[PDB]
């Protein structure tokens, strides 16, 4: 193959997801089928299970895969699809080992990290590789491997050892490695911090991999003697170190690294045979309108949902100004401790332009998103229900206009005569790439999905709308293949009313945002009047 | 309760789980009820697995725990029957952890190997500290463990972590570490070199953990400089500095360390409320009578054996002289290739006072085994037959006696028309402590075990003697509650032909050998005929 | 140039000198001029203050550096002259960017270890390695660099690091790295124990140096498994691990290192344009007749004596059996604690066929001395006095024949009459290569000496013959060019009785014996009659 690993030195959260993601679009620009794999070095099965405070966002693939929120940004930066497998972790790999020695596949013969776990690592990165995750069926030229937090904590160990192993099992030719770093500037101090840069490398070069590319997290650019200095001690040539500083948007994160070479050094480096993201930046740089949205959460926990918003606002040609609120600030109870709290988070919904009513689990802040719901129906403000949203609109609906006061969920009030919304698990979770049919002709939805009589979308919930009480309510306008399941909903003499039971945020593109989030953007600017006509 | 952690300094093989047991034999000496867990930093469940050439002789609990024969030296050190769980691996602690985390038992959580790993081996050490393994239910009021290999190779990180850890969480008091090291003394130099003692304590100091005993694997015993050398460079007191050097016995091993000061020491530092040693050495260093015994094995991997030999010898007061055979140079097609091998082979077995036929599975040595039986019968020299050899015993009779020359096992020869030993899973392998009745009186094996109506012995086998044949064949006077399996067979008009089914050297003791293996080393010196007297 | 790094793995003593002038030696034979320098860990400027029982054997270069005893293995297996700076420190190179930042040469910036002294380290390698140490003028086209002690100590890090930045400031073709590590097999194991050698190894490369080549010292030759477990986890090519086992004469080193492959090797590694010692291993193990020297000693500390006496025994065709003899068992006061110890000590001397009496300083084993040469005189042994032995043997001779009775040295009884050797400092000790002048032809020594009228050798002593008690006095063949000072003394009427003031053994080689070592040797077999013949 052609491999570069992007190895994360001094902390987390320093966007080395999204230097992987921008070497990975600027490999494409070069006319490159490229893949992509996160390795995470925690001991869980995939992220299907994190309360998303922590690893926030867990996105969800076409195979059901629920994985760490870079893996979104990978398929946001370049056009592909992936797998659960492309998600990498120590759970995976040793329960892989520990079953295969179980099989007795180990010859009865010790196993152990080294070699075998890292054995395994590079079995799992050959594998990954080979996978056309990519818009066509053709073989990915280049694998941008990411590992996941900082070198030299105890669980990246095994993985810099099989990479250490990997760069003499393929050619150097095949393999590159990225240190993304952080050069601090203090509070304190003023001057650029390189010394947590030299002791990470140095320490990266103790498990056996040279940054063959230093990436500076810098705040403001650095200095060519901190440039020098890092060089120096880092013992790598000044053109390969690079500095990645703060910039007005994401879509100048491709063009800093572009300017800085890594383009030129990698089709040398590899042995290898943007313009769109001059114009988003220099575009969005350029909105002097704006559009103010309410996202009503409970939870970086709506990271897709925010960037889907944001391409959304991109395309309509307006800012986006996001209300965040906490739905627990908008019920009655919170206006009885924090009157300011309740006070504070009303002034912010109902200033919004449009409100969005994102996907998610348990009690917390449903009355106050069957509420949000509430004045979404009787101000006439733009609404789209995504996942969760969506039921809750169904129950906001039945409350008020069937007049069945106490309708609620299964999940929240099981004791209830209308469970308008029940458990409805797969004859599992209805969780990764389903095929909603659109039902009929009299939707805005289809009309923004280009009038198709179907869509794919990606699902992450086991609860679905009551076939009983389906026949009093609020047309479900989307439907599954089996006409079982209700998957999309719109309110009838409503601008934009809308619950989508998927999660359309895991397809959204700046080059084609999701349409019931276009869709949105549209309503509460207007401008959808125009775009339907 | 009160912990001895006792860690590996510069290699394996050391003798490190002899001080264990030694440290646990000394333990009880002082009134102690005493317990022990082996942490081997292997990604295997169990050693259920091991082609005896790696880790050899797998030895087998009460449970049907097939682990490292650390766990039988504890047994035969100490009084006590150990559990599957006094063996920690890798396997066993990520696999927890693992299953925990998909359970949802660590609440959405993210899970990684500090602190969850680490906790998990804390809760383990809790655990089976706890458990009466004693010959008596009264708790353990210490707890020996011993961590397998060497300190700062990757998979020993974890255990260091976590006893780093286990020092704060129990009191000090309650926790002791002795690390045990080697101090070579090369044909190069002549000096006692405590070098890598000194690295292996930098580095364990590195990890967290102090030694409180310095034990040093010496060949010949330490300098007076050298004990100093190792007190200054490992900043510990030379009291707390102790050699094990070579010994004419095992039983001399807890004397040393006694003398050396240990059990002062222990008594001290945990605040704590061999004399017969002294004898079994000092009989062991008399004995000027010999007794010659043939193991005609395939495979260390007779440990449990060839001890069990020597607690045997020792009590009919004899040395003890292994005629150690390869069965495959008894083959007639090594004298083909290699008659050398093929005429000392058979001179080795041919001048054997008796002969010891152990457990194992494959085709490799089985007709040597069932020639090796074949010479037990026609020249009348003692014969056990373990296991495996008690299966080629009914083979070898039937071959002969019978005149069904075909006759083999189901694993061997699956064609054959006389399967006289056949795959008998229990209604999974017969593997663990079962009760055998006796069948009779007429047995020698009987009164070997006090003329018992019963035992209770470790097998490890799938197949078993077949009970359409047995009509035909050799008295099965050793069987099974359910009286469908043959678990010992004695032969008429022999001085000693015996096979067990089970494995009796996993309950051989010095104290109290094998029944089995004492009346075959009484038989072979003629003295069974005074013994059954 | 053309580099070879030799570092030390898992213990010192394992014969890395050996290995290095081995390789040395080797690259000679390929028809390359070779340089060696010893990096020695410690803080020492110089070695010419060590209590020889502390990195025993001082051996005085010509320019009066008195260096570790590797610098004189260098020397005896190359034809090289080396200078104090061959012998690299931790004082001298500290101490050298110490005087350069006191000096200002750093320019008023910060010095620190990386870069300045592993800068300073660079600077010092490529010095040493351009001076044509080689018997002619002619520039080094290899140089061999041994890092005393094990990698991984707080001494040995600034020499890796200086070597990790080598490697790439001279290019991969200018520098190769071998690992001098041991595997050993323990008593308790039998077993080829690889694991400190992975370890070593892994160390290395974490501090940022490959192996190139992984020689092994073994005791016996390394298995298969264990070559291929170590080329496994060293991560290096099979024909790159050599074992280095137990061998019957030092002469056949570099033909098992020639039969190992790495002649061809470092041909192709550092892309470049021992029949003797066949011959010399070959007649060594073929010498019937024996030889036996008395050394009567006080301190390892005399491996150039030693050597220097069995280049004699080669060349004459005898065997050496070497009686050490402690001078302080000689003296009359260990009879009265120790009489065993007095009557062994003296009947080695007096079973001798000649004796040795070689360098020191200080008053312990001085009248043992003087009577092992007094024994000498009247029982007619041949006797050679190397430096001290040479003073006691005037005081020996004034003492019995003068009946100055007092007779000694100013060191070690400044009160007597008779001062007959006395502190005679240089108009600084008498340290590196002077010229003494045979006075004469009476002397066996000048015709041993090829009857040149001039020879040059290597000193070190403060204390001289006393030029007044001279006229009275024993002839002294040998004196300085100023005529002030005796280096050679020959007593009448005796075989051989000769005092050096000077060290031979510092200029003595396999294919050239210092001739009062060779003419010593010859006299105890009598054969010297012939030689001078
Ligand atoms: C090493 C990174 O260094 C730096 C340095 N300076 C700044 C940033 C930076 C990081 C994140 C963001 C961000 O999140 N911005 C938003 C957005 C819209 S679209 C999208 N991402 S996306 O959908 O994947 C699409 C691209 C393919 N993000 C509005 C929400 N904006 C700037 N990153
Ligand atoms: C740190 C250890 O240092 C040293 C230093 N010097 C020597 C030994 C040493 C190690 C093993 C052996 C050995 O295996 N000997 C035999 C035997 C009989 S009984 C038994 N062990 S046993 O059944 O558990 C019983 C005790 C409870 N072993 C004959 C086979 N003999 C000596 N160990
Ligand atoms: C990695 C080394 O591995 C092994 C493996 N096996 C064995 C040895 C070994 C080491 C030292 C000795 C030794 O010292 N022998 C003596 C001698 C005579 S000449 C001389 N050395 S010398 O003068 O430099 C001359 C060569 C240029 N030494 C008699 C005193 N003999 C064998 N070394
Ligand atoms: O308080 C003091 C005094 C002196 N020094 C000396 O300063 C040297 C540099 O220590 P720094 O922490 O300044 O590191 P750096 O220059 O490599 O990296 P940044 O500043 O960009 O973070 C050290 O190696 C030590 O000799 C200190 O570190 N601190
Ligand atoms: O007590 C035990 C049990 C098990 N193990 C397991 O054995 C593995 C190998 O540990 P070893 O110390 O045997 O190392 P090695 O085979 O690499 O080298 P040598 O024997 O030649 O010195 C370890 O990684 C661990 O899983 C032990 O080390 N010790
Ligand atoms: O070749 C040489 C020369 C000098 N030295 C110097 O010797 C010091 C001691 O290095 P050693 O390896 O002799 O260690 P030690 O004395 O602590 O332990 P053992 O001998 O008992 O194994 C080192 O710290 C270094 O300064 C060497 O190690 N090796
Ligand atoms: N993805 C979500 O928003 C989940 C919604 C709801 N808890 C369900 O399981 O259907
Ligand atoms: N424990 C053994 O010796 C095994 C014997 C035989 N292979 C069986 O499975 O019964
Ligand atoms: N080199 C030696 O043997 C020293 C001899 C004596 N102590 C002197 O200084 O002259
Ligand atoms: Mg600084
Ligand atoms: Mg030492
Ligand atoms: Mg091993």
């Amino acid at each position: 193959m052609k491999y570069i690993l992007v190895t994360g030195g001094v902390i987390s959260g320093i966007g080395k997801g999204i230097i992987a993601s921008s070497v990975g679009t600027i490999l494409k620009s070069c006319g490159l089928h490229v893949t992509s794999i996160k390795i995470d070095p925690y001991i869980n099965i995939d992220a299907g299970t994190f309360s998303p405070y922590e690893h926030g966002e867990v996105f969800v693939l076409d195979d059901g895969g629920e994985v760490d929120l870079d893996l979104g940004n990978y398929e946001r930066f370049l056009d592909i699809r992936l797998t659960k497998d492309n998600n990498l972790t120590t759970g995976k790999i040793y329960q892989y080992v520990i079953n295969k020695e179980r099989k007795g596949d180990y010859l009865g013969k010790t196993v152990q990290v080294v070699p075998h776990i890292t054995d395994a690592i590079q079995e799992w990165v050959m594998r990954q590789a080979l996978i056309p995750v990519d818009e066509d069926g053709l073989e990915p030229q280049v694998c941008v491997i990411e590992l996941g937090g900082t070198v030299g904590d105890i669980e990246s160990m095994p993985f810099i050892e099989a990479f250490r192993q990997f760069q003499f099992k393929v050619k150097r030719e095949n393999f590159c490695n990225i240190h993304v770093s952080l050069v601090p500037q203090p509070s304190s101090t003023g001057e650029q911090k390189t010394k947590p840069t030299q002791n990470s490398v140095r320490e990266l070069r103790g498990l056996g991999l040279s940054p063959d590319l230093v990436v500076c997290r810098c705040s403001n650019p650095l200095d060519t003697s901190v440039k020098e200095k890092i060089s120096m001690f880092c013992h790598v040539e000044p053109e390969q170190v690079i500095c990645v500083h703060d910039v007005s948007s994401i879509y100048r994160v491709p063009l800093l690294l572009e300017e800085q070479g890594v383009v030129d050094y990698f089709l040398r480096r590899l042995d290898l045979p943007l313009m769109k993201w001059k114009e988003m930046a220099d575009r969005y740089d350029r909105l002097l309108e704006t559009c103010s949205i309410a996202l009503v959460g409970k939870y970086d926990s709506y990271a897709s949902v925010i960037k889907a918003l944001e391409h959304s606002a991109l395309a309509i040609n307006h800012k986006l100004e996001i209300k965040y609120i906490d739905s627990a600030d908008l019920e009655p109870i919170t206006s009885q401790e924090e009157p300011v709290r309740y006070h504070e988070a009303w002034q912010k919904l109902c200033s919004a332009h449009g409100v969005l009513v994102p996907g998610g689990f348990g009690v917390r802040g449903t009355e106050g998103k069957i509420q949000a719901i509430a004045w979404a129906r009787n101000q006439k403000k733009p609404f789209l229900g995504v996942c969760l949203g969506m039921q809750l609109a169904v129950v906001e609906f039945s409350r008020n206009v069937l007049g069945w006061q106490d309708a609620n969920s299964t999940e929240f009030d099981p004791t209830t005569s209308h469970p308008v919304v029940v458990d409805m698990p797969e004859h599992t979770m209805r969780l990764g790439k389903r095929r909603t049919l659109f039902q009929t002709k009299n939707s805005v939805m289809r009309k923004l999905y280009g009038d198709a009589d179907y869509l794919e979308e990606r699902h992450r919930h086991r609860f679905e709308v009551n076939p009983v009480w389906k026949k009093c309510l609020l047309k479900f306008v989307g439907q599954d293949v089996e006409g079982e399941r209700m998957e999309i909903v719109e309110l009838e003499d409503h601008p934009f009313f809308v619950g989508v039971q998927y999660h359309p945020e895991f397809l959204s593109r700046p080059i084609k945002p999701s349409p019931p989030y276009f869709g949105l953007l549209l309503a509460s600017v207007g401008r959808l009047s125009h775009y339907l006509q």
